C-alpha cells in the first residue's frame, strides 16, 4: 500500500510511521513545509500509525530529540512516539477491508487530514485548534496538547480492564474533532475502505 505523507503545515515536521514493534518503510524523515513523503506498507499491517513530531534536532547518526511525538530519540521511529500526537492509525487488508481513523487517545499536535487516494471510501479530519483551545491541564509545556492518560494516569482515562467512560477531557477532543477518538471505548470513526487501497496523510490540511 502506498501512503503519502504530506506537510501542509507552515512549520517543518519529522514524519514518523511505525506499527510499534518496526518502523514502516524508513520509519521518519524531515519534511520541510510543502513536502511529500512517499512511503510503500506491506499488506496486512496491522496497527499501523503515522504522526508528525515538532521542533526536532537530529545529528548526522539519526540522534536527537523531538518536543512531540519523540520515537526513542530516533529520526527513523521504529516504535510509536511520545504523545502528545495526533494519529494516522491503519489496519491493512483486516478479512478483506482497509481500515483507517484518526485518534487523539495520545493527545495532538498537529491537525491532521487522513484520506484515500484510490477509490471506495472517504477520508477523516482532525484540523481544529485543538492546541490553541487545550484545557490548561492537559497543555504540554514542550508544545501540543496531551491526552488525560498521558497527564493523570488514571484507570478512567486511561481504560486499563476496558472500563472507563466519556470524561470533561475526552469530550473537549471531541468536541473540536468529531471524527477522531476521543477516548479508549469512544464511539469508533474508522472508516472502512477496499482492500489495499493507497492514501495520503497531510499534516494542517487546511493551512
Amino acid at each position: 500500500a502506498t501512503f503519502e505523507i504530506v506537510n501542509r503545515c507552515s512549520y517543518t515536521v519529522w514524519a514518523a510511521a511505525s506499527k510499534g514493534d518496526a518502523a514502516l518503510d524508513a520509519g521518519g524523515r524531515q519534511l520541510n513545509s510543502g513536502e511529500s513523503w512517499t512511503i510503500n506498507v506491506e499488506p496486512g499491517t496491522k496497527g499501523g500509525k503515522i504522526w508528525a513530531r515538532t521542533d526536532c534536532y537530529f545529528d548526522d547518526s539519526g540522534s536527537g530529540i523531538c518536543k512531540t511525538g519523540d520515537c526513542g530519540g530516533l529520526l527513523r521511529c521504529k516504535r510509536f512516539g511520545r504523545p502528545p500526537t495526533t494519529l494516522a492509525e491503519f489496519s491493512l487488508n483486516q478479512y478483506g477491508k482497509d481500515y483507517i481513523d484518526i485518534s487523539n487517545i495520545k493527545g495532538f499536535n498537529v491537525p491532521m487530514d487522513f484520506s484515500p487516494t484510490t477509490r471506495g471510501c472517504r477520508g477523516v479530519r482532525c484540523a481544529a485548534d485543538i492546541v490553541g483551545q487545550c484545557p490548561a491541564k492537559l497543555k504540554a509545556p514542550g508544545g501540543g496538547c496531551n491526552d488525560a492518560c498521558t497527564v493523570f494516569q488514571t484507570s478512567e482515562y486511561c481504560c486499563t480492564t476496558g472500563k472507563c467512560g466519556p470524561t470533561e477531557y475526552s469530550r473537549f477532543f471531541k468536541r473540536l474533532c468529531p471524527d477522531a477518538f476521543s477516548y479508549v471505548l469512544d464511539k469508533p470513526t474508522t472508516v472502512t475502505c477496499p482492500g489495499s487501497s493507497n492514501y495520503r496523510v497531510t499534516f494542517c490540511p487546511t493551512a
